[PDB]
């Protein structure tokens, strides 16, 4: 399986790299917008995980062509920020600071879910 | 022209439809997001003015089915408030207080252009 990371800050980015690489998923990496569409259409991925071209126009644009699974993170942790990531079709949204586990578990129960 | 105005004020939904109709627009109006969108599908309106179910989430519904255009009006003026608002799908947004000139000008130069 393969998954298109998107997040700006490069050490959170080969925080995830590594960890999603561990299990065994091949990553690709995005560090904005418009590399995310890009990687996207190119790649496409089986999952996105898709920092908050601003990560809520990204999810909106890819939603235009594509149903694949979109998980959002961010440290933005009220539930207006929660609610309209969801509402613009992410599947799931997760704040950070996150646990490595977590992060996997949510990644295999979406995955599982498509 | 049919205009739905989706205003949960009673107050401010009455100054805007007097000032429609005194145009001749034919009117009817909404107070929730549920009547809005069952004003909607059941009048066909030309133009919804709508307030910021919730205001983004009306206008998102909408544009599922239809192109018809939506001037959202709020008294939240800031930055994010208006660009989210016109990427989930408006073709205008006003705040309040309004000039009632200028919310005339801007629902006749939307009809124009559609």
């Amino acid at each position: 399986k393969k998954i298109l990371i998107v997040d700006d800050e490069k050490p959170i980015s080969d925080i995830i790299k590594f960890n999603m690489t561990k299990e065994g998923y091949e990553v690709v990496t995005a560090f904005n917008g418009r590399e995310a569409l890009e990687q996207f259409e190119a790649e496409q991925p089986d999952i996105i995980i898709l920092d908050l071209i601003d990560g809520l126009e990204v999810a909106k644009t890819i939603r235009k062509t594509s149903s694949v699974p979109i998980l959002m993170l961010s440290a933005k942790d009220s539930e207006f920020d929660k609610v309209i990531g969801l509402e613009l079709g992410a599947d799931d949204y997760v704040t950070k600071p996150f646990s490595n586990r977590e992060l996997q578990a949510r990644v295999k129960a979406l995955l599982r879910r498509s």
